[PDB]
C-alpha cells in the first residue's frame, strides 16, 4: 500500500515535475496561490500535477494528469509583478486521484517510496547504461547545454531512482513523455524508460546531423 495525503494541489500549466528535484515555479493564478499559503499552514507539504491542457485557466480536477508529485515548498516570494515565486522540493511520486470540493484545488493522493530494488544487479547494470548514453545524449544534443557540475553530478549519482529523475528533468522530452516516467512506479521499468528515449534521441540526433 501508499501512504494516503491529503495536500493542497498546484496544477502545472506545461511543466512536468520529477522527484529529487528543487525548481522554482512561478504562479500567476489566485488559487495556486491560495494552495501554497494552505501548504505553509501546514507543514508546507503540496502537490504538483500537470494539466493535459495548458490553456486551461481554471482547472476541473479531471483536468489534471492522474499522476504528479509530493513536494515541500521550501520558499515562496513576490516578484515585481503580482507573481508569487515558489521553490518546490519535490520528493516523491504521487496518484493524486481524489479532489475535494472548495475554493481551491486539494486532494487525498498516495504517495509512494521506492522500495530495495529487487534484482539489484540488474538494475546495477542499467544504472551504468543510463550514465553512458545520457554523456552521449548531453554531447550531441543541438540545443541543451549542461555545465560540468550537472555532468558530474548525473555521473556521480548511486541511487537509481536519483539518476532516473535527474536524467528526466534535464532531457528535452514533452509533457506526456515525462507523464509517462512519473508513473512507472516499477524501477527496473523506469530505468528501461529513460534508457530507451535517450537511446531514440541519440538515433534520431544522427539523423539530424546527416539531413542538415
Amino acid at each position: 500500500g501508499h501512504m494516503r495525503l491529503e495536500l493542497p494541489v498546484i496544477p502545472l500549466r506545461n511543466t512536468v515535475i520529477l522527484p529529487h528535484t528543487t525548481t522554482p515555479v512561478d504562479v500567476g493564478r489566485a488559487k495556486s496561490k491560495r494552495a501554497v499559503e494552505e501548504a505553509m499552514g501546514a507543514d508546507r507539504l503540496i502537490f504538483l500535477v500537470a494539466q493535459r491542457d495548458p490553456e486551461v485557466d481554471d482547472p476541473a480536477p479531471d483536468d489534471l494528469y492522474t499522476w504528479g508529485v509530493q513536494a515541500v515548498v521550501k520558499q515562496a516570494m513576490r516578484l515585481p509583478d503580482g507573481t508569487l515565486q515558489v521553490m518546490v522540493e519535490a520528493r516523491a511520486r504521487a496518484q493524486v486521484t481524489d479532489y475535494i470540493p472548495g475554493p481551491y484545488l486539494r486532494a487525498r493522493g498516495e504517495v509512494f517510496s521506492e522500495i530495495f530494488p529487487i534484482d539489484e544487479a540488474v538494475v546495477r547494470v542499467l544504472v551504468e547504461e543510463l550514465k553512458e548514453a545520457f554523456e552521449k545524449y548531453v554531447a550531441n544534443h543541438k540545443s541543451l547545454r549542461l555545465d560540468r557540475y550537472q555532468l558530474e553530478a548525473v555521473k556521480g549519482t548511486s541511487d537509481p531512482a536519483m539518476l532516473a529523475d535527474t536524467i528526466a528533468y534535464h532531457a528535452t522530452w514533452t509533457v506526456a513523455e515525462k507523464q509517462e516516467i512519473l508513473e512507472l512506479t516499477d524501477l527496473e521499468a523506469r530505468l528501461k524508460k529513460v534508457l530507451g528515449l535517450l537511446s531514440r534521441d541519440l538515433e534520431r540526433f544522427e539523423l539530424d546531423k546527416r539531413v542538415a
